[PDB]
């Protein structure tokens, strides 16, 4: 039932999904001067060299790809984390036009997108436990902004078109998401949810400081997907984010001064 719209979007999710007014929601603003440089964090250790892309897939939510996660290939470490946490998949939220789109937001500035590379703790076995700890999964949050393309996305980009509609997927071996990060792996954390049903509160956020950047282009190919499936009325995915929660009793801590 759960969508974007406004008989369905993140303003009724609370209703199937009470945990969406919950003590440790996401998305948040991240206050700039708010957020605490901890010299006790650790550089983030991303660790993508063995990556196996395997699939992409509209889902309805977002498109995602997703990652052989039976082998320790390619692995989130170090930053706020203990222990090892092994990459899912990745997806996008984006905008209607480039004044919105992320969810996550920087003094109150939304981004063109923000793109989330999902992540799970081995020592929970398999996904599905881990959506059941606080400790359970990684999200490491990418900032969009739009002008000079991006090398690395253009191959994800040139697929969207195969993907249109909700129930599709194709094919997506021998990505390397490495062609995704920013120089920079200074970044913000906190404890937080999911951003989207269940909205379990199951996730450290490790949300990157410096944006990549994306063409206009790059992105319009994004806006030209659909959120319904093929037949049925058509409706551009556009506007998939869920908009900054309540901070409530968290802090935000910074890797970097
Ligand atoms: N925006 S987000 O918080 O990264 C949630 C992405 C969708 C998920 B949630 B957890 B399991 B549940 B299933 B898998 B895992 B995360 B990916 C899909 B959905
Ligand atoms: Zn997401």
């Amino acid at each position: 039932h759960w969508g974007y719209g406004k008989h369905n979007g993140p303003e009724h999710w609370h209703k199937d999904f009470p945990i969406a007014k919950g003590e440790r929601q996401s998305p948040v603003d991240i206050d700039t001067h708010t957020a605490k440089y901890d010299p006790s964090l650790k550089p983030l250790s991303v660790s993508y060299d063995q990556a196996t892309s395997l699939r992409i897939l509209n889902n309805g939510h977002s498109f995602q790809v997703v990652f052989d996660d039976s082998q320790d290939k390619a692995v989130l470490k170090g930053g706020p984390l203990d222990g090892t946490y092994r990459l899912l998949q990745f997806h996008f939220h984006w905008g209607s036009l480039d004044g919105q789109g992320s969810e996550h937001t920087v003094d109150k500035k939304k981004y063109a997108a923000e793109l989330h590379l999902v992540h799970w703790n081995t020592k929970y076995g398999d996904v599905g436990k881990a959506v059941q700890q606080p400790d359970g999964l990684a999200v490491l949050g990418i900032f969009l902004k739009v002008g000079s393309a991006k090398p690395g996305l253009q191959k994800v980009v040139d697929v969207l078109d195969s993907i249109k509609t909700e129930g599709k997927s194709a094919d997506f071996t021998n990505f390397d998401p490495r062609g995704l990060l920013p120089e920079s792996l200074d970044y913000w954390t906190y404890p937080g949810s999911l951003t989207t049903p269940p909205l379990a509160e199951c996730v450290t956020w490790i949300v990157l400081k410096e944006p990549i950047s994306v063409s206009s282009e790059q992105v319009l190919k994004f806006r030209k997907l659909n959120f319904n499936g093929e037949g049925e009325p058509e409706e551009l995915m556009v506007d998939n984010w869920r908009p900054a929660q309540p901070l409530k009793n968290r802090q935000i801590k910074a890797s970097f001064k």
